[PDB]
């Protein structure tokens, strides 16, 4: 357009000197007139410098009220250039960072966040400023208010923000929600992160923070399998997989949580996947333990305790123990759940092999009293986990379902089919033997 350029180059140092002398209101009025001229001229580079010089002038002179009023007026000028306001806010957030006085900084943050509300070109600043506000509202107590302030920011919609900073914002939102114990909101916010982003270049810190936050979230609910998956995701990070003290702990937690997960197709598949790892040999006590949950035999709770409890609960100096079975309340609950998993595995094995078993023998093999074993079996039967009929009068447990004539005759027919196939295969093998020795 008219390209003022040097016109503001002449003015700005002069008004800066006058401001240092003490004249500000007249000087800021002169810059208001010059800003009007540039804005009508639509000179982006001149208007941005004018606004930046104005806010710097009101900042260096400690004119906090004047700075806030100038920000309000300059942001609200008619047909203001958006980039000029963006540069002005970018310069003002630096002053926000520099200011250490809490009330002045808070008022300046409020003004900046109210002038940048609902505007795309300053969405990043109002984001970062909000983060700063949240920090101020957390280091001074009142974590609930900081969580509420950072929660309303829909950072996933902010297109200009870098994906890395967006993920950092979501992680901070999740951490604040966890700090106020808002696990439902933590799940809702966790849904906003695509885990594939952690397969990219150097962002392993974000991956570790995200998966630790998810571990904390799922620990409260008790979803052991999800916790095991999260720990397995931590185990695959190159940073953790490069230090023994880190990947060993991660894999210890992986094993201890895949064991705690109730048996299903997914749990068995995960156990098989983990057992294929060779790094388990660096921690045999855990590896053998996993083998104990893979073998199709009875395992005794007393033997399991006397062989692994010290290595799991108290641990060793050479191999530190995870917090999975620590002395805290969560550790005690996980220990009880481990005993439940052991007895349930024993009941599964006893259902595969036994057809009928005495309640006394079942209690003896479960390291439980008759009443405790019967209650556990009843709980399993009601949940349709394991079929069993308890003739309590005779103290008998029947794992054998009544034989449908369809089922019996189908077993007979399957035997016939296998017999015929084996006869054919034997005939072919006989033909090969005839060929070889003729």
């Amino acid at each position: 357009e008219v390209d003022y350029s040097a016109t503001v180059d002449q003015r700005l140092p002069e008004c800066a000197k006058l401001a240092k002398e003490g004249r500000l209101q007249e000087v800021i009025e002169t810059l208001l007139s010059l800003e009007k001229q540039t804005r009508t001229a639509s000179d982006m580079v001149s208007t941005s410098r004018i606004l930046v010089a104005v806010v710097k002038m009101c900042y260096e002179a400690k004119e906090w009220d004047l700075l806030n009023e100038n920000i309000m007026l300059l942001s609200k000028r008619r047909s203001q250039l958006k980039q000029a306001v963006a540069k002005m806010v970018q310069q003002c957030c630096t002053y926000v960072e520099e200011i250490t006085d809490l009330p002045i900084k808070l008022r300046l943050i409020d003004t900046l966040r109210m002038v940048t509300e609902g505007k795309i070109y300053v969405e990043i600043e109002r984001a970062r400023l909000t983060k700063t506000l949240a920090t101020i509202k957390e280091q001074n107590g009142d974590v609930k208010e900081a969580a509420s302030i950072l929660q309303e920011l829909q950072v996933e919609t902010y297109g200009s923000m870098e994906k890395k900073e967006r993920v950092e914002f979501i992680l901070e939102q999740m951490r604040l929600c966890l700090a106020v114990k808002d696990y439902i909101r933590t799940q809702i916010i966790s849904k906003k992160i695509n885990t594939k982003f952690f397969q990219e270049e150097n962002t392993e810190k974000l991956k570790l923070k995200y998966y630790n936050l998810m571990i904390q979230l799922d620990q409260h609910e008790g979803s052991y399998l999800s916790i095991c998956k999260h720990y397995r995701a931590i185990y695959d990070t190159p940073c953790i997989q490069a230090e023994s003290e880190k990947w060993q702990q991660a894999l210890k937690s992986v094993v201890l949580y895949v064991i705690l997960a109730p048996f299903d197709n997914e749990q068995s598949d995960l156990v098989h996947r983990i057992s294929g790892d060779k790094k388990l040999e660096e921690i045999p006590k855990y590896k053998d333990l996993l083998k104990l949950f893979t073998t199709m035999e009875l395992m005794r709770w007393s033997t399991l305790v006397e062989d692994y409890g010290m290595e799991l609960r108290k641990g060793s100096l050479e191999s530190p123990a995870t917090d999975v079975f620590g002395s805290t309340e969560e550790g005690e609950k996980r220990w009880k759940d481990l005993k439940n998993r052991v007895v349930e595995h024993n009941i599964r094995i006893m259902a595969k092999y036994y057809t009928r078993i005495t309640m006394k023998r079942m209690a003896q093999l479960l390291d439980l009293s008759v009443d405790e074993s019967e209650a556990f079996l009843s709980n399993l039967v009601v949940n349709k986990t394991i079929f069993a009929k308890v003739d309590r009068l005779a103290g008998i447990i029947n794992f054998q379902r009544p034989k449908d004539p369809n089922n019996l005759l189908n077993d007979w027919s399957q035997k016939l089919n296998s017999l015929m196939s084996l006869v054919n295969k034997t005939t072919h093998l006989i033909a090969k033997e005839e060929m070889i020795h003729n």
